[PDB]
Order: structure tokens, then C-alpha cells, then sequence
């Protein structure tokens, strides 16, 4: 015909792949989240800005205007755990673990782990 | 039960979707490839290198080690479309240009578009 179109359905899955292959060999990290809450140790996620944004309007208003950024308010694993969904799509903890994720979630409005969270909590009435 | 897993499906792909709009808005961008292609107008394109990363092993190689990369061989036009691609997991061409996006693409080892565009020269026998 006159125009030819072509969509690789499994292509977002495969760069998001690819993504936190270089978020986990620290290649072309820009942020530096530094996590001190309380009295559990100090912990650091390097990260894409990019990534942080597209998966949290907070990262995104954050970043639009190497940053180091320091963060109160969240466990280090509650981070840990919102870093990774945000590269990978998954998130997974323990069912008394799920009520600190949804208080991370909220904070940075990703806000498929809060409905995914809070039904949980529901089912678990 | 002890442990919670949850997967948003269509989350690499919402994501996607605001790193295209980041990239539109230029937002957050760290490379501007400059595109000089024979006696074709000059073209600039602005990015993320771990988009770019993400859909493309070249690109990758070349950012793993705001920059201006000078690009010859291609045409602006098929250079904006590999990048849509790697944006969007979508590229259109008209029939007569599937020659100069399967070049492009395997200039920058986008296999996904290599094979498509190799399939459908074929089927245009």
C-alpha cells in the first residue's frame, strides 16, 4: 500500500529491561536518592530521572524546572520497593510491610500501588 | 498470606507514554543529536540517553563510557522515526522510505525494526 505501519507490542517491556540493567550497573544515573528516616541506617538508589518521572508525578514536578536528593518520611525498603516497580512494573513484600508502601505510594502518588495496596488491606478485613 | 506481589501490565507503557511527552516538552533531556545528512537540511533532535539506551545497543555503547552527538549516514527523517520508535514501540513510513528506516535501524541494531521492514520488502515480492 501506500503506508506501511509496524508496533512491537513487547518493546516497553524489553527497554524497561534494559533500563534497570543500567540502573543496577549505576550507567547514566543523574539522581542520587539519599534515605534517612529515623533510626535505620542512611541507604542511596542511584536512578533516571527519566524513569522516576514516568512512573510518579512527584519525581516528575521534583525533576522539572548527578542531583543529590535527600529523603525523610520513607524507609529505605519502602524506596527500595517504589525504585523497582517504577523499573520494572512488580512490586512485592510482606502482608505487614503493605501498609508502609501504600503511606511511600501515596507520598509519591504512584498510584496503581496505593489501589493495589489498599484493596489488599480490604481483602484482609 | 505471608507474602503480597502485585504487576501493573500496562505500566511500561504508561511510562513510555510520559518519557514521549518529557521528550516533546524537552524535559529532562541530556543528549541533542545533530543530524547532517548530504544537502538535507540540518536536523536536532533532543532525548534521554537511557530511552535511547533502552531500543537501540549503538546507542547504548555510545553512552555508557548535556551532549551533542553529530550523526551522518541518515536522513532526519528516518533518524525521528527510529527515535519515535524507541518512544513509543509504534513506526510508519510510506512504502517508497521502508529501504532507509531498515538501514537506520540496522545502523543503530534496532533488530525489532531490521526484521519488520526486512519482512515486508520481502512480502512486496
Amino acid at each position: 500500500n501506500r503506508t506501511f505501519s509496524y508496533t512491537l507490542e513487547d518493546h516497553t517491556k524489553q527497554a524497561f529491561g534494559i533500563m534497570n540493567e543500567l540502573r543496577l550497573s549505576q550507567q547514566l544515573c543523574d539522581v542520587t536518592l539519599q534515605v534517612k528516616y529515623q533510626d535505620a541506617p542512611a541507604a542511596q538508589f542511584m536512578a533516571h530521572k527519566v524513569v522516576l518521572a514516568s512512573s510518579s508525578p512527584v519525581f516528575k514536578a521534583m525533576f522539572t524546572n548527578m542531583e543529590v536528593v535527600s529523603i525523610e518520611g520513607i524507609h529505605p525498603k519502602v524506596m527500595e520497593r517504589l525504585i523497582e516497580f517504577a523499573y520494572t512494573a512488580s512490586i512485592s513484600m510482606g502482608e505487614k510491610c503493605v501498609l508502609h508502601v501504600m503511606n511511600g505510594a501515596v507520598m509519591y502518588q504512584i498510584d496503581s500501588v496505593v489501589r493495589a495496596c489498599a484493596d489488599f488491606l480490604v481483602q484482609q478485613l
